[PDB]
């Protein structure tokens, strides 16, 4: 308790020693509560006026309209410890599978010179607003990195004084925080630890273009039922035991890394202090030691590592290789770990899973009703009763993965795509969302290009959003380039020209076509069939969408006229209703 957190708890006091008040209607029951302070503050999702002015007919359907407008009682629960067949279970399974993703990879720091790159082109490391403006400034000011050394050096001696989550359930930390965590765990992403030739069952780096090739792969193997079982709260599931299981990494490590590793682990993963608002406006400093509070891209391998343990364990569970998560006998420990030795590898074939999300195809259905181990290690499925039987899916083109299914589409000339696929409300809906303030016309203009783009390459095969994409290519200028704010590959962020970019994903780099014969011209990519593409929330068939349609040259052009007199391309006559 206090004797790890009491250093990062007294310096705050000491910052608003004014304010320092034991509140006695806190509302918290699972958090350790510290103290309150005075404070004052909160970023609505705003519309982007291009891609709405160029989806008109969208315009009167609520599950579209309805996104752009507008549980904290789930990060206030417990979890209960596991049983000891259970965490026995865990503690193999976890040692065998760090062995297996190390066999083929070195552990290492991942560096100031990575760090720094990394803030220099915009990727979501969330860090806070002080003493520098943005992380640009504070990466060039060497103060920060005397700051840095200082707690680099706080952690050598097993201690933490500036480490502290900021909720808001996104747990932001300052910069540095995010350095120290960069450096000591960073080489999990950074070098694809969680890539499908690292992992077997991992999907990291894949691209949504793989995605439903890989799903295919695994439909391909005898068993049972694809399960696509979705955790309720994956985040808040997190129990200890799994927090020491994710930190047996470090027995892999060395030097100044392993401790360095060690002190993430132990003083800012398994034991935690987190500042929060609260409207009765004060600052609350909680505490506690369990679930997940790390990095974004931290948690994704780490959730995956844990989710690929617990279904290997399911597995287990339907095999018959243990009786009982009360108590695992010393012979079962045996056929557990022979078990892993003889097809562990095999079984994790089986699935693809990216971090809380996966997809399981079993031996056989004995799966399905295999829930002991499961509800045991708290990951409890959504959306089902407690001991209900999972409803498993019988075709590969109707399994969940990522937000998607995927769609077989057979070319004129009889090659097949494997394509990714949800809603278009879903799709469209969220071209139409900007976060942030400040945006430009000609940057709101490069936002709704890199959706264009996007739809061009993955879901080209839906007739409405090939042509809003052209319509958007069409109204934006040509040698703009296409931006995000907050950054799976993306091949779409480009002023390359889309039918090369579409070769080379679909055709030249897919390994799943044999035959490399390029593509001379979008008419030779096909669509979905037109009642799949209506199922799939197509307007075709609309008197709203024909109108959009014939007069979509109109849109373009409201949108040229707005943005001035620019240099622009017409790449509606691309499709054939277009082409004369
Ligand atoms: C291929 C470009 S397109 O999507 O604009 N034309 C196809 C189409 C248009 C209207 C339809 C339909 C299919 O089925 C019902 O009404
Ligand atoms: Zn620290
Ligand atoms: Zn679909």
């Amino acid at each position: 308790n206090l004797d790890i957190i009491g250093k990062r708890i007294e310096k705050i006091k000491q910052e608003h020693e004014t304010s320092w008040h034991y509140d006695q209607d806190h509302p918290y029951k699972t958090w350790a509560y510290h103290g309150s302070y005075e404070t004052k503050q909160t970023a609505s999702s705003m519309v982007n006026g291009v891609v709405r002015l160029l989806t008109k007919p969208w315009d009167i359907i609520p599950m579209v309209t309805q996104m752009a407008m507008t549980f904290k009682e789930k990060v206030d629960t417990r979890t209960q410890e596991p049983k000891e067949g259970t965490k026995k279970l865990m503690k193999i399974t976890a040692e065998w599978l760090w062995k297996e993703l190390g066999k083929k990879k070195t552990p290492r720091m991942c560096t100031r010179e990575e760090f720094t790159r990394k803030v220099r082109s915009n990727a979501a490391l969330g860090a806070i607003f002080n003493k520098w403006k943005s992380a640009r400034e504070a990466v060039e000011d060497s103060g920060f990195w005397e700051l840095v050394d200082k707690e680099r050096n706080l952690h050598l001696e097993g201690k933490c004084e500036t480490c502290v989550y900021n909720m808001m359930a996104i747990w932001y930390m300052w910069l540095g925080a995010r350095f120290l965590e960069f450096e000591a765990l960073g080489f999990l992403n950074e070098d694809h630890w969680f890539s499908r030739e690292n992992s077997l069952s991992g999907v990291e780096g894949e691209g949504l273009h793989k995605l439903g090739y890989i799903l295919r792969d695994v439909s391909k193997k005898e068993g049972g039922a694809m399960y696509a079982d979705d955790t309720a709260g994956w985040d808040t599931r997190i129990t200890l035991e799994d927090l020491k299981n994710e930190e047996m990494v470090t027995n892999h490590m060395e030097g100044e890394h392993k401790k360095l590793a060690e002190a993430i682990f132990k003083l800012t993963y398994q034991n935690k202090v987190v500042r929060v608002q609260r409207p009765t406006t004060v600052m609350d400093i909680i505490s506690r030691r369990d679930q997940r509070g790390s990095g974004q891209v931290v948690t994704y391998g780490l959730n995956t590592f844990t989710n690929m343990e617990a279904q290997l364990i399911r597995q287990m569970e339907g095999e018959g290789v243990f009786k009982s998560i009360q108590h695992l006998t010393v012979t079962e420990e045996i056929a557990v770990k022979n078990w892993l030795v003889r097809v562990g590898r095999e079984r994790l074939s089986r699935m693809a899973i990216s971090g809380d999300d996966c997809v399981v195809k079993p031996l056989d259905d004995r799966f399905a009703s295999a829930l002991t181990a499961l509800n045991d290690m708290g990951k409890v499925r959504k959306d089902i009763q407690q001991w209900e039987p999972s409803r498993g899916w019988n075709d590969w083109t109707q399994v969940p993965f990522c937000s998607h299914h995927f769609h077989e589409l057979i070319m004129k000339d009889g090659r097949v795509l494997v394509v990714p696929c949800r809603n278009q409300d879903e799709l469209i809906g969220r071209a139409r969302i900007s976060q942030g303030a400040g945006w430009s016309l000609r940057e709101t203009a490069c936002l709704g290009k890199s959706y264009a783009q996007m739809w061009s390459l993955m879901y080209f095969h839906r007739r409405d959003l090939r042509l809003a994409a052209n319509a958007i290519c069409s109204a934006v200028p040509s040698h703009w380039v296409p931006t995000s704010r907050t950054t799976a590959t993306h091949e779409w962020m480009t002023t390359e020209d889309m039918l090369t970019v579409w070769n080379r994903v679909w055709i030249q780099e897919n390994p799943w076509m044999e035959d490399k014969t390029p593509v001379e011209s979008w008419e030779e990519i096909p669509y979905l069939g037109k009642r799949e593409d209506q199922w799939c929330g197509s307007l075709i068939g609309l008197t709203s969408r024909a109108t959009w349609a014939k007069n979509i040259q109109t849109a373009i052009n409201q949108v040229r006229s707005l943005i001035g007199n620019e240099e622009y391309t017409d790449y509606m006559p691309s499709m054939k209703r277009f082409r004369r």
